[PDB]
């Protein structure tokens, strides 16, 4: 067996053809065993409309998930991405990196 805590990344991109777009990521990668809850959060309640949910697997034990979608993000709000994993013992929140 192996378990390997995600990394989780919470990022924004627009997409190059159509700037006006602006998705908010959460990209936990390198995980396993796969099962997993991945949410984005606004003012930390669960966005229930997500897009797009890309999970691949590299080595038969490393998942990856790029769980994502549109947003408007304002400065009033806080965006983040909530992961559970076995390899968690608390539901990890990772803040949008506004930066990232
Ligand atoms: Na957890």
């Amino acid at each position: 067996m192996i378990q390997r805590t995600p990394k989780i990344q919470v990022y924004s991109r627009h997409p190059a053809e159509n700037g006006k777009s602006n998705f908010l990521n959460c990209y936990v990668s390198g995980f396993h065993p796969s099962d997993i809850e991945v949410d984005l959060l606004k003012n930390g309640e669960r966005i229930e409309k997500v897009e797009h949910s890309d999970l691949s697997f590299s080595k038969d034990w490393s998942f990856y998930l790029l769980y994502y979608t549109e947003f408007t993000p304002t400065e009033k709000n806080e965006y983040a991405c909530r992961v559970n994993h076995v390899t968690l013992s608390q539901p990890k929140i990772v803040k949008w990196d506004r930066d990232m």
